[PDB]
């Protein structure tokens, strides 16, 4: 078998991207953010705390004929960026471009924090990193991908994610059509439960590549791409005006500026993310101060290729027997 689903920025500056998705019998479409960085597929519900959903679709497993719930389970789950949410667990059909699994683990909140609330555009998220991250307890669950995974044609699937425009989540093949060149493939550490990897340097503009291995999670659950304050450092210094503001929370730069690009390795070769996709817009709106999309890893522990990143490529997410990641220009 095979899926193949649109992704859609839910903003003007792609802070993230929904995927639809369908649960139940008769179908409830929800639009979830796929994230490559968790491993729980949870949903506004009808269960969730009547004052925490503004304008999401829920999910009401009461009106789902293939709905049961999975007894005794509970999950709970906080997020780089510090929100969190939890629930109790069904087990329902999901289908996903097509692609039908029977008896996955949908999470159904009871509660959210403020930031899922305030974003009417996310219904919920579909976890894509390993199953060793779930958090239901007492009995882990399985990802939608890795319940799949038996039945694709191939075990695998790819993230085409758009600059400003709809991209492309694909199950169990991979679209010659939709990259240009070879697909360069890279080892892959599971032990922390991500699409873990070793990127081989870096280069900012038209500057020279610096080789040097910086170790970093494939996440399309974050907006930007977080590096080791030295790489994040030289790149900012080739903007004129740009400065990190601990006040915003990071670098920021004018919005009269042009960005230069940046470059990162994956084996021998080389992604180029294009300086506009470095430019998240106005701090606050009319400022002429504007965010920027590299940003420091210090303090998070863990370097991040986030959308910023992952949007300059096709992106693999091969999930043999031993994984490893594709990245190739497109
Ligand atoms: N976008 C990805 C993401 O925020 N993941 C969070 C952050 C910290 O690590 C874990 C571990 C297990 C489940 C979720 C997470
Ligand atoms: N991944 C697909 C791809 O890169 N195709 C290229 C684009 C340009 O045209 C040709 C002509 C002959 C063979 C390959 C291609």
């Amino acid at each position: 078998s095979t899926g193949s689903a649109t992704t859609t920025p839910i903003d003007s500056l792609d802070d993230a991207y929904i995927t639809p998705v369908q649960i139940g019998t008769p179908a409830q479409t929800l639009n979830l953010d796929f994230d490559t960085g968790s491993s729980d597929l949870w949903v506004f519900s009808s269960e969730t705390t009547a004052s925490e959903v503004d304008g999401q679709t829920i999910y009401t497993p009461s009106k789902s004929t293939t709905a049961k719930l999975l007894s005794g389970a509970t999950w709970s789950i906080s997020y780089g960026d510090g929100s969190s949410s939890s629930g109790d667990v069904y087990t329902d059909t999901v289908s996903v471009g097509g692609l039908t699994v029977t008896g996955q683990a949908v999470e159904s909140a009871k509660k959210v924090s403020s930031s899922f609330t305030e974003d009417s555009t996310i219904d919920g998220l579909l976890g894509l990193a390993f199953s060793t991250l779930n958090t239901v307890s007492p009995t882990q669950q399985k990802t939608f991908f890795d319940n799949a995974k038996a039945s694709l044609d191939s075990p695998v699937f790819t993230a085409d994610l758009g600059y400003h425009a709809p991209g492309t989540y694909n199950f169990g093949f991979i679209d010659t059509t939709a990259y240009t060149g070879s697909i360069t493939y890279t080892a892959v550490s599971t032990k922390q439960g991500f699409w873990e990897w070793t990127s081989t340097g870096y280069a900012v503009g038209s500057g020279t590549f610096k080789s040097t291995s910086i170790d970093g999670i494939a996440d399309t659950g974050t907006t930007l791409l977080y590096l080791p304050a030295t790489v994040v450092s030289a790149y900012w210094a080739q903007v004129s005006g740009a400065k990190s503001s601990s006040s915003v929370g990071g670098y920021v730069f004018p919005c009269s500026a042009t960005l230069p690009s940046f470059t990162f390795g994956v084996g021998s070769a080389r992604i180029v993310i294009p300086g506009d996709y470095i430019d998240f817009g106005p701090i606050s709106t009319g400022s002429s101060s504007c965010f920027g999309g590299i940003q420091s890893s210090a303090g998070i522990g863990i370097n991040i290729f986030g959308d910023v990143a992952l949007k300059a490529a096709f992106v693999v997410f091969n999930g043999a027997t031993t994984p490893t990641l594709g990245f190739a220009s497109k």
